[PDB]
């Protein structure tokens, strides 16, 4: 931003060919960090910080990933703490466990379509579906 | 993030447990591969775990 | 990559002890950005950009967390 302090290093001691090597903005700098911290910031928060005990904190407002092929997470465990709005097909290869009422048009169980299934009643006849 | 997080990827895998702590939503054919567990499965508006069929001799069957 | 322009700053004015402080590549640099930006790039797209109104855009091809 305008107002930053630059270090101009003239080449060949001419006051021309002046080249700015570093441009610091002391008004918008992160301060009071841990001994070994390396990151990238912006002039209002927005810190992608890598801290001591293997933590890649990403403090931002609206993160928007933009991939072209795929996105592999490769983590033994991941939580979300919020709503998820997957807009296409899902797939799970493990014992998924829900804790509230689930809703769907029909639940094809083992190939047998629920919402249209008919049992065989006591007196040898198809039981009305429900 | 303070507001929302958009992934915008045609395909994404996870390779591990997921512990979504709030409401889920899928607009496509969500195919599972193991037993699912829920208090009840509201199917097409008909609440499973309380449904009663109409038996052969003109009467309600059982709630199971 | 080869062909980048470096600023050699000789120490003690000897033409030895030459140290390269900055190595710019003007051929592969992001241009025409908003007033306040800060990111990291690669010589074909791949911008992890921080934009004005709290947007941490991550434009890549196949992002792989580990
Ligand atoms: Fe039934």
């Amino acid at each position: 931003l305008p107002g930053a302090e630059a270090l101009i290093a003239c080449v060949g001691a001419q006051r021309d060919q002046g080249i700015a090597v570093v441009v610091e903005d002391r008004r918008y700098r992160p301060t009071n960090l841990e001994p070994g911290d390396a990151g990238i910031y912006h002039h209002e928060g927005h810190r992608i910080r890598l801290t001591k005990d293997g933590r890649c904190i990403i403090t931002c407002k609206t993160v928007e990933v933009y991939a072209d092929e795929s996105m592999t997470v490769d983590t033994p465990r991941t939580t979300f703490t919020g709503d998820v709005e997957i807009q296409k097909g899902l797939g799970v290869k493990g014992k998924s466990q829900f804790d509230s009422n689930i809703t769907a048009p029909d639940a094809i169980i083992n190939g047998k379509s629920t919402d249209k299934h008919i049992h065989r009643g006591d007196s040898g006849g198809t039981t009305g579906p429900m």
